[PDB]
RNA sequence: CUCUCCAAGGCUAAAUACUAGAAAGCUACCGAUAGAGAAGAGUACCGUGAGGGAAAGGUGAAAAGAACCCCGGGAGGGGAG
């Protein structure tokens, strides 16, 4: 289904995907402007890490279609997956010991011309 | 009774038992949770000490390991090779 020419994908980043999910359900469809402007205000990790990415899958279609500007561009499909874990420990009480899993996540955005 | 042997001195190879190992091989033996604990090891780690004791193999036929360009602080990705 992909056009792979106008599509950014961002492996392991540092934060979990239950966490980046809703951010990404708020700009799905969205107009490219849109998308950016909730992206800069909204002050959570994933906002700035979906960010980075959505910025550059624009770029990525801009410079393989020049006559495509930064307002006829629309967030089309947004997917958040899980990706590496990595287990610390975290020592308690009476000798006790507990792993405490670290998650990343996979973010794959691809934009597309306006209706 | 008859029959056999000559102690209170000392020696003796081979047939026998064994392979930590060195050389050459065989397998209706194993193919990475298997096979030695260990394909990287008595290491990491644990105990004052004696001692206990893991986990982790595979790009391709050859690095020919991505010149260069683009987004990004990088990482990562999108082209080109």
């Amino acid at each position: 289904l992909v056009n792979r020419r106008y599509t950014a994908k961002g492996k392991n980043l540092p934060s979990s995907p239950k966490k980046v999910r809703p951010i990404a359900d708020n700009i799905r469809g969205e107009s490219y402007i849109k998308a950016i402007a909730v992206l800069c205000s909204m002050p959570n990790k994933g906002a700035k890490l979906l960010e980075k990415v959505v910025k550059s899958a624009a770029s990525n279609a801009m410079y393989h279609n020049k006559n495509l500007s930064e307002d006829m561009i629309f967030v089309k499909t947004v997917m958040v997956d899980d990706g590496r874990r990595r287990k610390k420990i975290w020592p308690r009480a009476r000798g006790r010991a507990d792993r405490l899993v670290n998650r990343n996540c996979h973010i794959f955005v691809e934009v597309d011309e306006k209706k």
